[PDB]
């Protein structure tokens, strides 16, 4: 199921979707796994998030031009956080297009983050202003409020039966809510049953520091952060 290549961890999910994983040592917490996702879309490739350094998302790329060998269109990365944001530098020298929620972009300056080159705008409702999301293929990112940070946005999957919840989503297991350090107490646990609201269908729930889940893990998410109010 898992394949490492080098000191990063690949897992198909879908037939057309891989979770891609990378470690950083925490002092205080060990090494931290974050997980982002990669997605084929007819004759290209499409990412959710780097991994967190320069280094580990060119290795990324290079898994993706072994295992794949099609050129990588565009990605999207769901908060200004390094577990998200901290490789932006490779995809630029890749020549990747790169897309973040427009409060990423002006965040990642003070975060110590290069910001993406495209901002992405959001309605009302919470999804993405298509204008500013083209050609995402089957990516249909949602910005369900704040929680785990202001700008934190998900990703579903269009012809799949998954949905990306990145740092807002933890598993069902799960002890805490994680780094809080940005995050919104008061809105987490309405932004988590958003997240879940906008993809009802979705039965695998990916997220960045467990292995994917099922719903129990928008549930209980949520339940954790009702604790916070
Ligand atoms: C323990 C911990 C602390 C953190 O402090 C930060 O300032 C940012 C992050 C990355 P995050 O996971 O929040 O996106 C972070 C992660 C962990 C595990
Ligand atoms: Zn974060
Ligand atoms: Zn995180």
């Amino acid at each position: 199921g898992d394949q490492r290549f080098g000191d990063l961890v690949f897992r198909q999910l879908a037939p057309n979707v891989w979770q891609h994983t990378s470690y950083l040592d925490m002092p205080g917490f060990g090494a931290v796994a974050s997980n982002g996702l990669i997605v084929r879309d007819g004759g290209r490739v499409l990412v959710v998030d780097t991994a967190w350094t320069d280094d580990q998302t060119a290795q990324i790329l290079n898994w993706i031009k072994q295992e794949i060998n099609l050129p990588v269109a565009l990605a999207v990365v769901t908060h200004a956080h390094q577990d998200k944001m901290g490789g932006m530098d490779a995809l630029h020298a890749a020549g990747i297009a790169t897309y973040a929620n427009a409060l990423s972009n002006q965040l990642a300056p003070q975060e110590g983050m290069v910001a993406a080159q495209h901002s992405l705008t959001f309605a009302a409702n919470g999804w993405v202003e298509p204008a500013t999301a083209p050609n995402f293929g089957p990516l249909k990112v949602f910005y369900p409020g704040p929680g785990h940070t202001s700008d934190n946005i998900t990703v579903g999957i269009d012809g799949t039966d998954i949905a990306f919840g990145g740092c807002l989503i933890k598993d069902s297991k799960a002890k805490s809510l994680g780094n809080l350090g940005d995050a919104d107490t008061e809105h987490y646990a309405a932004s988590a049953r958003a997240f879940g609201a906008a993809f009802p269908k979705a039965s695998m729930i990916v997220m960045s520091h467990s292995a994917p889940d099922s719903r129990a893990a928008i549930t209980h998410t949520a339940r954790m952060a009702d604790k916070l109010r």
